[PDB]
């Protein structure tokens, strides 16, 4: 058993709060982003805190985190651009970062190609898979790896 942060970055409407919900599953909290569950992942318990917020809370939030998810949509080139720009403003400020092409049922509208998304998770160093929320396919599996990468840091 832990417990983890782990933070969503992206542009608007790549779908950072659908994976939230999925992740978050089926009113006294203080402040409304952020969803809690623990999963159970190679018989091992883990619990993550999954922040979707993105003043003190704006400037700590690339320090904090024990995991960065950076989201884009493979329909929206800009959005995949923009990635780019966040891993490099994480640098400026040790730690997994997964880099999640989203939105991938749109296989027809599809801008960014697998190939450019691999590309860019080497070149960032980090890990890379693409999901989709509204076909619940990947999002079970995202949230299990960044548990996974997080067990490799302590050991
Ligand atoms: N087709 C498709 N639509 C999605 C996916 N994820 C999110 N959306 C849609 O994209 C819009 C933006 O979603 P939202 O979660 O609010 O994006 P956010 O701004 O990054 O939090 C919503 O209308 C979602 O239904 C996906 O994987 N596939
Ligand atoms: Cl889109
Ligand atoms: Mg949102």
């Amino acid at each position: 058993m832990a417990l983890y942060r782990v933070v969503l970055l992206g542009d608007p409407g790549v779908g950072k709060t659908s994976l939230a919900s999925l992740f978050a599953g089926k009113h006294e909290q203080l402040g409304e982003d952020v969803y809690e569950r623990t999963l159970t992942v190679d018989g091992e318990d883990t619990t993550l805190v999954v922040v979707d917020t993105w003043s003190w809370s704006q400037e700590s939030c690339l320090q904090g985190g024990s995991a960065y998810v950076i989201v884009y949509s493979i329909a929206d080139r800009g959005s995949f651009e923009s990635a780019s720009e966040l891993r490099i403003q994480l640098r400026r400020t040790h730690v997994p970062i997964i880099l999640v092409g989203n939105k991938a049922d749109l296989a027809r509208c599809r801008e960014v190609s697998v190939e450019e998304g691999r590309a860019c998770a080497v070149v960032f160093d980090c890990k890379f898979i693409e999901t989709s929320a509204t076909l619940q396919h990947n999002v079970a599996e995202l949230f299990e790896g960044v548990v996974r990468q997080l067990r490799l840091r302590r050991r």
